[PDB]
């Protein structure tokens, strides 16, 4: 997470941490809680290549990481089957948890947003994470859950902003319609935020607007940063999550 | 080059190299030579972000890499409107040399394929450039031009290929039409070829069937080099190339 | 620390670690409390070269790096005036607390043997830090606190160890007599466990041998770890610590 | 070699490359032919620990590395008896030719000093070498021998300046009667270059007056290179070279 904070205990119940096998069961992507026994994330984090169950892990809302890790199997992992790069689209995947999870005050799921929000201009949005702080630039122990309030921008704003200082027509997307995005150079999402949550706070219910996805590094001139938007992805999700 | 053997003094005389101004003017991309005065590449090797024409530079086809550097200012840096990662496609790009080349000994163009050429399997086709030994394993010095023959593989059989292991589904596509396969688990091109041409001698002689564009790490199962297709924009070439 | 085991809460309350500034106040030598105002390390963790104090702090006994740091600024830095070397010698420092430590009964300091004790050959004394557990290989977060069992290595038969497989000549010591040998191919101390204490139970008390130095890799054959011996050093250390 | 400039192609024909065995005979010291069959160099380029043989090679003058190599065996590795480190001293090896070298104009032996010569303050010295040009900067492609002008300065007096900005006492040498010190702050020798030929102009003649030995980084303040002083150790040279 770039510019931001170090989030309160009592924010984000649903932000989840996704762990790989090594020296160490070391963080590698975000996620979030959409469901006690369902995971929502990027599906760049566990693909387009399939790799092995036993060496994922799930740890559930943590302020630190790694300090009192509780990590919990996967089951399934669920990757939207036109994924294959974050550019060209569909970065999203569901883990199903091997049990479903004991809902606490701490933590629990987020709600998704009827397919009709848009989310506009305006709307208060964060993004949260153990991502780096920026552009190659790791976040320092002890791994504090991090936040940051984001400007949302219209689809056709932020892609025609990608073609500032690029070859690329003005008239070739760059930015899909199942895309959304947000921050700007003080304030975006970076590498280890991937797969987090971008949740925005609508008629008092905080939904899930989006998956943090890519960009052009972070924070930098016209390049702001890039999630899935969920609402595209509904019919989908709901395919697989009651 | 993965694979392969060093190049014959004689061999290729259309390979360039690109060049970025730093400590020194490193490698960073090969390159053909197509007209006196033009140099066919890669466009993920020049963009999509638009770049200064002062801190590039071309050299002509070297044997040893840095060893004797006569460096060729450009006066014009030309990429694919539709382009903007390797993945979606159109990674092609021309450099016009501020002024034209004198056909030495060792310096000559590559002919440009007929648009009825498809390359089937079984052609014989080499792909050179100054590029990694192997995934993550640099050319060592003294940096010789190195070469390798590359089995060609049909589209459809070489997307279907790199769906294998994979979540994509069979319905979307991943090596397409303006895409070309080659190489193996011993013979393929990596990091530093980018932009390099692959060539294919047809009734006697040498035609650019491909530019080096990315692919699925160097010489992996399954994960066979993929090319920009030359004859796909011969059309856009020759809107540029006398 | 390479081999050995994660220390028990209740164990080496002496035991610290010294932050450098940056990123974060991040560790790079581990101490021992000697007295309520003065923490003992050694001289090339923070010589020879005169260091900033504003850029040091001290972390008393914590069972994670990190998590619930309570940082203490330092007024002097005294580093033995005969070390330019660790291999040298007088590998030794002192570092004066701005202020006077509550102790506390998970925060004691360690006692310094009696100017006559020797450490035998084959007894076991036990070596702590948050060092490396093993070459190059860092202690995965949360960072716990390690401590390891190794047998001493009188002297001349370590320097002996030290001369085979090496050119310098077998009456050119190496292993010198401010020094003190310990641990095996097995159990070592490593970088990060520098300025960290050795210590032995002796008819019931735990006395600090020596001070993590030096040597040659961690572990490795024929090449056990080198402390600075703490017997040479007291009067040293008695001319400013109460 | 910080500052200065590539050598003349004539010059230093004394000066050799030690290569060792990797993806590529890399260059990882200097040195320099004293006598058709032997190549002095520094000991920590070699030892303490003793090294095979059959995995080192010896480069005659070349104007780029591994541009034209012609890599010559090495029959005995002798380093004097008295090295451990170069801050302690005797760094000083000599390498024995499988055979005698054919001594043409390109190479030719560079000539020893009598013991009684000193070198003070004043006299024109020269330092050559592959090595980096700057602290962490390695020697560009394609890797021309350097050269660059140092000044002599007295020992006493270069002890000093190793004592401003240090912990160690005064009375305590860091700089040795078997050492010499070179350079300022815009003329050195560097990380590579160690082993290699500090050659002065006196009467007419060339005479290697030191060895590349360590020094606190390359060009620091107060910081001179430091070097073997070659008349020390003249009687343990001629015991074993013609
Ligand atoms: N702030 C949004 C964001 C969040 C998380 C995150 C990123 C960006 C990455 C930053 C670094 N990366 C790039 O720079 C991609 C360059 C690129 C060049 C050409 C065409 C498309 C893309 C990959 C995405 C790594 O993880
Ligand atoms: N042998 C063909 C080839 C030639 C030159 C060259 C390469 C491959 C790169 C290898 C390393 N890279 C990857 O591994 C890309 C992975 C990838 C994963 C998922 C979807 C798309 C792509 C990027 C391309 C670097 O330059
Ligand atoms: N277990 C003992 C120990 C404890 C802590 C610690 C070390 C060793 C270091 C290990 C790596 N280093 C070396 O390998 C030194 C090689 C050397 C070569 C030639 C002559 C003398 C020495 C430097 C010391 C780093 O911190
Ligand atoms: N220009 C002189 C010179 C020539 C060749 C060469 C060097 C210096 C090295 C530079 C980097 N190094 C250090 O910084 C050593 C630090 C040190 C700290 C404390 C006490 C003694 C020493 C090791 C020597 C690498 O090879």
């Amino acid at each position: 997470i770039v510019g931001g904070q170090e989030a309160p205990r009592s924010k984000w119940p649903w932000q989840v941490s996704l762990r790989v096998h090594g020296p160490y069961w070391m963080h590698f992507c975000g996620g979030s809680l959409i469901h006690p026994q369902w995971v929502l994330t990027a599906a760049h984090c566990v693909g387009p290549d399939v790799k092995d169950l036993a060496a994922l892990r799930v740890q559930l809302r943590e302020q630190h990481l790694y300090y009192q890790d509780q990590l919990l199997p996967v089951s399934r992992i669920i990757v939207h089957p036109q994924f294959y790069t974050a550019q060209i689209g569909a970065d999203i995947a569901l883990l199903e948890l091997e049990e479903p999870v004991k809902v606490s005050s701490h933590v629990h799921t987020v709600t998704l947003p009827p397919a009709s929000e848009t989310f506009p201009p305006g709307m208060p949005c964060w993004v949260t994470g153990w991502g780096d702080v920026d552009n190659d630039e790791r976040l320092p122990p002890p791994f504090p859950l991090k936040q940051v309030k984001v400007p949302i921008m219209e689809n056709h704003i932020c892609d025609a902003k990608y073609h500032l200082g690029a070859y690329t027509g003005d008239d070739v997307r760059i930015v899909r319609d199942d895309m959304l995005c947000a921050g700007n150079t003080r304030r975006d999402s970076c590498q280890g935020d991937s797969g987090g949550p971008l949740v925005c706070k609508v008629n008092g219910t905080w939904l899930q607007a989006g998956v943090v996805s890519w960009g052009e590094g972070c924070a930098q001139p016209n390049r702001p940063g890039i999630y899935t938007r969920v609402t595209y992805y509904l019919d989908w999700i709901h395919h697989y999550v009651p």
